[PDB]
């Protein structure tokens, strides 16, 4: 897989942002992570993990997985970076997200993220306390 470029737009909640990507306006959706939504229990702080990681980003990049790129709702879906960092393992890791929604032939980074989410377990942060 590769990086490519991506700006910020605007931070919507944990695990969907707004950027501009090939020039043009689009919703991502963090692949193989689920953030609670806004209304549920950390669902604020994931909102604020994820804002806070993109909007201190000097560069953002997405990186597309071998499946499809875009979902039933015109949402890309990929592993966006904040200087280098994967947001969707960052979430994972201070247990803001669990690994969700893996689909084969879009599920390269599903064992990293794994293994994040067993670490966040083990110290028992966040959604796993
Ligand atoms: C992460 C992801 C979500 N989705 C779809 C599945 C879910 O459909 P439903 O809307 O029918 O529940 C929805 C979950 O996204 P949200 O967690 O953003 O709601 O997005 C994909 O199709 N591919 C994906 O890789
Ligand atoms: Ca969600």
């Amino acid at each position: 897989l590769h990086k490519e470029p991506a700006t910020l737009i605007k931070a919507i909640d944990g695990d969907t942002i707004k950027l501009m990507y090939k020039g043009q306006p689009m919703t991502f959706r963090l692949l193989l992570v689920d953030t609670p939504e806004f209304n549920e229990k950390y669902g604020p702080e994931a909102s604020a993990f994820t804002k806070k990681m993109v909007e201190n980003a000097k560069k953002i990049e997405v990186e597309f997985d071998k499946g499809q790129r875009t979902d039933k709702y015109g949402r890309g879906l990929a592993y966006v970076y904040a200087d280098g960092k994967m947001v969707n393992e960052a979430l994972v890791r201070q247990g803001l997200a669990k690994v969700a929604y893996v689909y084969k032939g879009n599920n390269t980074h599903e064992q990293l993220l794994r293994k994040a989410e067993a670490q966040a377990k083990k110290e028992k942060l966040n959604i796993w306390s």
